[PDB]
């Protein structure tokens, strides 16, 4: 179902609506594109523009609040646009960070219309969209050099999300009505280089599963069982993948690992009966 040459500039992200019927591509050309996919067809609708620097990542909001797609660019700003009347418009612009923003994912509709922003400005922001338009932002420093990922943890307070460091550190953050904002929990060390990406699973089974990919060219699957329980570092393999590792994605169900390399190859992984990993 290829959509050959969607952009002019190299593409940095390919995400779909909750109903895999409409896509969203973003590139360096500072532009994002909306799509329609059927059997093998690709209808190109609008092309989102207002981004000064290369767009990095984008994320589809839950249909619960209509059609909304958020994008983050080098321009140190993340922007969201809705699709009222089949015509794409820019609803709000979030630019609190001072430097590139490399990741932006939406919170489980349960939580609400929340967006988690992680900038290379070393900080991270949490923003929910009220009514009138003016939101109440929440920012908290998260890493030394910077921040590269900010995946969320499923619903359960009890609001958690993992961060990937520019300083090689993976962290866990849980809300706190007494602290007024998300505070640190874990600080799982493991990578020798920078944490390129970290995604948290929705697999509600007995134990929690977290993925961490990095310039150190390895994935460390962080498995923990309960509050007490510490996270068990686990090398996806006791060798190095020839190139870096940029993305890690969790399948809806069946909990399978989508590990987008850098050697330009995508690999899939599963945890056999023991607790190790194998292809698919």
């Amino acid at each position: 179902v290829v959509i050959a040459n969607a952009h002019n500039e190299m593409i940095h992200d390919a995400v779909m609506d909750y109903y895999g019927k409409r896509m969203a591509t973003c590139s360096s050309d500072k532009t994002i594109k909306i799509f329609e996919v059927e059997g093998e067809t690709h209808k190109l609708i609008d092309t989102l523009t207002g981004h000064e620097g290369p767009v990095w990542r984008v994320d589809w909001a839950h249909p619960k609040f209509g059609t909304i797609l958020a994008s983050c660019s080098y321009d140190g700003k993340v922007m969201i646009w809705k699709e009222e009347n089949g015509r794409w418009s820019q609803i709000a612009v979030h630019a609190v960070h001072s430097a590139s923003v490399n990741s932006v994912q939406w919170a489980p509709h349960e939580y609400g219309p929340m967006l988690l922003v992680a900038s290379s400005d070393g900080k991270v922001s949490v923003v929910e969209f009220k009514e009138n338009g003016t939101t109440s932002p929440i920012i908290i420093d998260a890493h030394a050099i910077g921040v590269n990922s900010a995946s969320w943890a499923p619903a359960t307070e009890s609001r958690k999300f993992v961060t990937g460091g520019a300083d090689n550190l993976v962290k866990i953050w849980k809300y706190n009505s007494d602290a007024q904002t998300y505070v640190l929990e874990s600080t799982l060390e493991g990578h020798s280089d920078w944490v390129r990406d970290v995604a948290w699973s929705p697999t509600v089974l007995l134990r929690s599963y977290m993925a961490s990919v990095s310039q150190d060219r390895t994935c460390i699957i962080w498995t923990q069982d309960n509050e007490q329980g510490p996270w068990k570092k686990t090398l996806l393999k006791e060798e190095k993948f020839p190139d870096v590792l940029w993305r890690a994605s969790w399948s809806l169900s069946g909990n399978v690992l989508a590990l987008s390399g850098g050697d330009n190859k995508v690999t899939l992984w599963k945890e056999n009966l023991e607790g190790k990993w194998e292809p698919a």
